């Protein structure tokens, strides 16, 4: 199984003129790698990915592939609703040396099952490339249920996983006893903090998200312990990150308080967005704050 | 109160690789600028603007302004999700020469109602074109409500209409009361082929729908008849357009059943959509036709 | 073809102790006949049926047969959560003297469509009286969808039509192709005023709309001029339906806003309405009034 | 904190007459009782109080408090969309002897925030008995938020506790840091099996769910394991209660996998069922069999 435990989706840092802040990027992602987890995730929702046009897709993906420098799996998002770009990203990121990519459904047209299952095919028969699947149904509104997902692991080798962000018992429990019953090694990555202990214990594989930005080491040390066979002191960690989604709650888009976080948690980046996002106001800050206090993360 | 009446969103016609089929549009324009319509709506969701880059709907806006060379109003579409190509593009678009632009709503992210009202202003103040807002929320999962509107409206005096894209009495019924009671000069569009004929009896002023592409006589036609006080006669064509939209239902997206309408029709054009996107099936293609037969529309 | 034209969802008249107020109920019964109404549904949604026990609703329905003594064909309306009590509502409905029944789907549970199918086939098997189906699936929280209510009519010779509550012209429009396709006398019937005129040119059968409480003769006006071929005339009173459910807003639920507007249009009758309704206030009283005077309804 | 740990939804039994079985419910009781519950709920969802009446319902109230005879507390579900029904039924309750009712909104009308909060208050001043509210918004389309939830304790002091059922970490978390800061000994109380871990992990009090019916070990193990301070032995049981669900989808409504697990487990009851439920078909009973063997259920 390929990309198991916890891979972040990295904030992508810019500047105040909102230009790709290398030194800052390159700082979140030692940090990261140092905290111990076991890939790299660039351009998903929290990368800022829909925001970001092509070529500045293609400028931070290089970039931050090169500087990881092969110490751990990195993965590209590279979805979109444009195919023949998701298809030229997904390229770039092979030729690039990524590790794999997500690609999210196309979320503007809704498009019918037939349209749904050839895209995939085709962003697939793109690369030599891992697939990972990624479902967001809140921003999608088109869910990828696990009979389509399983459809897709059938036909093509390279669809190896899904990234599954849903508050949903139902819906991981469901993606993992269709497709990994089928499909032993197709790895299930729940999207949401709040339900990685669930995921392990549903025997999936791990989470892709925020949480993993500004602390890791609640994620990395879950699942550790999990593996470990300690499950008490797994359970002591899914403690934490049951009460960190509350933070989420401060902002929609929420990008700037995931950065925010990174900052208060001790590392010194700027937290620019890129609009329609914008900067997280001072009362915000605050409560942001006293929440990451009182789970003692800072 | 500008961009009234019949403005339909044109298809683009591209070649079979996927290049602006210049020839194509150029015909599809002139048949619609001689069949009478009141403006037109290139890259709308019609237009496959979600399916194209930056750069090629730059190209296309440049080549549909050109040629209508002024014969009438011309609008844009240059939403997205990304704000700052939104500012790109509706700035190009107003250097370009078109006479408005439309802008849907960040469709990936549904971004607080703070971080709305802020993008709709940063882009009108972008530009000093009029603006059409886009409500699609079947599409964006982000209805605009008429008091969201009213706010716009009575922040900047450049938002000056919606193309309102909802099956939906009451949805066009409060548009109007609600925002032309503040404002009696904004523009209500109803973006359904079947509710044009409700949409003019409710005090709201025209259609952007789909089937001004093939069918813009009976639009044409439904908009003179009213205005000459010959109801009946408007009713007769509103019979017709309540019809009209099963065809929509033959594949999602469906683009490529416009642009096999403006075939049959008698326009002779590429078909070509873009992906994820695909060829309507001779099956489907059939069925189009039987249904354009039993409507008189070829 | 059954059921056809204007048949009101009859108030039922409540003294302030929460009984049938019968001299109340008469004289509405009896306008709406003088009016030209071509049928009687009481028991309805805006009937309160949900408000009400079974032995109330066996005295409301005899007594409403009873005074309206076969001058127009009477709808009782016999649905509910409890399949039994159903079955008992829909037997006394026959033997007290009734012309028809109409059934919501349960609308606490959404049964698999097995059970649901087995649900109206069992009610519909107790009766020997015409079967008239009840959509609403704004409270339902499941919609009978035009498939779904062709396999019902495919099923059983007394599932005769459907009140189609909805604010959509293409589910009107489908469920009148798929099903009057294949049943050309099932009778479909909109919920809701302002879809009258658009379900008869649909080829629809009438409306059992709110406003023919208050206000009949619009309907009642608009289904003659129809069927005269005065479309122009038709399409007037359509005008004022498009317009008449602003009213529905001034509370939720409205059936005290429809027993305002009864008395404010010139019948005297308790607005009393069952809890957990309450009492229209003074200001939206107000509003209601402005509103029918305005469209001169009083 | 009144009502806390596990509080099974007692399954009502049934003869095949549809006539309450009492030697199968008392020994259903029985069987609970001797397991080690903290409470018992009666005519709940699971105990089917949509398909019976007033008078049902009461001799149902009556036989099981009176069964129970004050070894633990007593439940009964009161609610309904007949409000004078809730108040008749909350204080027959009071008088035969009840610890508690638990009332879920009206779910025909979803009534307006104001009609809301006064129809709870009504029903609380009818008694002066402990009163729960139950929010399932899958089947009422109408959410208890946790602010209106907070509004509705602030308001009335008998107003103690919540049986939250939602497949949500956030709604159940969001549910205890507002009404529970407020009101410390708020209970909150999830309803569905497998976020009986996460509710006590978020500083909530137990759960009312299905497979206290069937495996009250499973639950009355964890709470106990987790009250020790064992989590160890607490996260195994709630690995089981990962795994439970997937049993409730074998039918809707699954009433009738419930009881047949009842009798799978050990205790031959009827499964009767009342309409519009069904009997499991064989097939399916094979199958949820093969899923408590799996589990090691019996």
């Amino acid at each position: 199984a390929l990309f198991t435990g916890i891979i972040p989706p990295v904030s992508t840092i810019f500047t105040a003129d909102g230009q790709l802040d290398k030194p800052g990027t390159a700082a979140l992602i030692d940090d990261l790698i140092k905290a111990g987890v076991d890939g790299l995730f660039f351009l998903g929702s929290g990368g800022e990915f829909s925001q970001l046009g092509a070529e500045e897709r293609k400028a931070i993906a290089r970039f931050a592939i090169d500087h990881v420098d092969r110490r751990v799996p990195v993965l590209i998002g590279t979805g979109g609703t444009n195919a023949r770009e998701t298809i030229e990203l997904s390229q770039h990121a092979q030729q690039a040396g990524a590790d794999g990519i997500v690609v999210i459904n196309p979320y503007y047209w809704k498009v019918s099952e037939a349209n749904l299952i050839r895209y995939f095919e085709q962003v697939a028969d793109s690369v030599t490339l891992p697939v990972m699947l990624y479902n967001f149904p809140a921003l999608t509104g088109q869910d990828l249920t696990p009979a389509l997902v399983k459809t897709l692991a059938d036909s093509r080798s390279n669809i190896i996983g899904i990234k599954d962000t849903i508050d949903s018992v139902a819906h991981l429990r469901s993606m993992i006893h269709t497709v990994k019953g089928a499909h032993p090694h197709f790895t299930v990555l729940c999207g949401y903090d709040d339900h990685l202990f669930n995921t392990l214990l549903l025997g999936g594989d791990g989470a892709i998200s925020a949480s993993g930005n500004f602390a890791p080491q609640v994620s990395v040390n879950l699942l550790k312990a999990w593996r470990d066979g300690d499950v008490a002191k797994a359970a002591g960690y899914h403690q934490t990150l049951l009460q960190i989604p509350q933070m989420y709650q401060l902002d929609t888009p929420f990008v700037n308080v995931i950065k925010e976080a990174i900052v208060l948690c001790g590392r010194p980046v700027s937290t620019h967005v890129l609009p329609p996002a914008s900067p997280l106001d001072e009362p915000r800050k605050a409560q942001l704050k006293t929440l990451l206090q009182q789970l003692k993360l800072c």
